[PDB]
């Protein structure tokens, strides 16, 4: 058998909430051909009184805790809203970041595997 709904847009129990959780962490495991973790660099970043010069260059600096910290609160609504998120903390990252660096390179494979995650 099977069932569906709709109509979420307020602070609810679904069984949605589940999934939200297992791409977020997917990801966070996720690490490199080696063992090097991906959204270790992206994970805290440095406040203006350490780098600044980061705000001036990035207007909309986008952290993992973003989302969680939302996330976890049942804040999200669907994998969808969440996936829009994660695009530019990688867009911006493409230049913020030179085109030959680790995180470069690294940010693109984040990209492509949560793109995977999505289920139809």
């Amino acid at each position: 058998g099977s069932s569906g709904s709709s109509g979420k847009k307020s602070k609810y129990m679904t069984p949605m909430q589940q999934k939200l959780n297992e791409v977020y962490e997917a990801v966070k495991n996720y690490t490199d051909k080696r063992g090097r973790r991906l959204s270790a660099i992206f994970l805290r970043l440095p406040s203006r009184s350490e780098l600044p010069d980061y705000y001036l260059t990035i207007k909309k600096p986008m952290d993992m805790e973003k989302i969680r910290s939302h996330m976890m609160a049942n804040k999200y609504q669907d994998i969808d809203s969440m996936v829009e998120d994660f695009v530019m903390m990688f867009n911006n990252a493409c230049t913020y970041n030179e085109p030959e660096s680790l995180i470069y390179k690294d940010a693109l494979v984040l990209h492509k595997v949560l793109l995977e995650t999505r289920r139809d």
